[PDB]
């Protein structure tokens, strides 16, 4: 039983590079002397933002095609934070490009890591309230159908496999704890 | 006024392959005739399993090195389901290899996807109870320190950045809901 000593990095090499993906090979030497080679996604400081808009006791969810699984996913609007932007700025911009609304009340609820064994990306969860119409051109290939989901039946979302993705589910439970906080359940 | 119509896959092509990563380029034609090229991880039907062992009103968490972030994450044991194994079989085996316990009571709580845009893999969350000592040989380079976390304070885990990752957080909330169900909160 001793302190958690990080393995030491002996070498890093780019093993594969696609247009959007760049995978590195990492040579490690753990504290017990074992040596091993890991493969990961080249670390980035680029963070993500996820917006959870609430309007008349309803959740504004969107339908978006996902090529990974080749199907339509039902969930919260997600986007990248631009260099220089704050979580609030980015959340308001992305809401505007995908949903067509801006929010006067944006609260930053949590920052989640995403599969740290291979990634180093961060996900910021923002709740959007007091909405107003305003559009920005996003780069979407097709329109994103919106779905209004009652807050009183939020939990029913867990019965829809199109929604059951770790980010959405984490956000749904985090938003509900927050709503519990001020009894808007 | 029209139903969703999935894009047609024009062409799939391996664009990059490392020793654990195979990226594909996908040519897509959306319903509106818009054509686009997306990149993704080669789809697999290989599923994952995540075990949440509970012993004396305590959660058995583990500390594991993540090369993506170069740090030790605090969380639940995760592993692959080998071809042929059921969720129960895989959960019991992986618990034995990583923590040294098998379990008489395994419950399959929920299945989730992780960023379906690029990945297809799904994760099965399994709660393990009624443990018995039994150790199997895994592929870990260093032993995984165990942490007993009181169920009376599970929600305190959200205060630890080492644990705040979408899979862990989802698991935490779903297990607490399951616990709520029978009042062992």
């Amino acid at each position: 039983s001793k302190s958690l000593q990080k393995p030491t990095i002996l070498n890093v090499e780019t093993v594969a590079r696609s247009r959007l993906f760049t995978v590195e090979s990492v040579d490690l030497e753990f504290s017990n002397g074992v040596r091993r080679v890991y493969e990961r996604m080249r670390p980035t400081n680029r963070e993500a933002v996820m917006i959870v808009p609430i309007v008349d006791d309803h959740l504004i969810l969107i339908r978006e095609y996902a090529v990974g699984t080749e199907s339509y996913e039902l969930g919260f609007s997600k986007g990248l934070i631009d260099p220089g932007e704050s979580v609030y700025e980015a959340a308001n911009r992305e809401l505007k490009e995908e949903v067509g609304f801006g929010a006067n009340d944006l609260t930053f609820l949590k920052k989640l890591s995403m599969a740290p064994s291979y990634f180093s990306s961060k996900m910021n969860i923002v709740v959007a309230q007091d909405l107003y119409p305003e559009s920005l051109e996003g780069d979407e290939p097709e329109p994103l159908p919106q779905v209004r989901w009652p807050l009183a039946h939020m939990m029913d979302l867990l019965e829809d496999p199109d929604f059951n993705e770790a980010r959405n589910v984490s956000a749904l439970f985090l938003v509900r704890e927050w709503l519990k906080g001020q009894g808007r359940v």
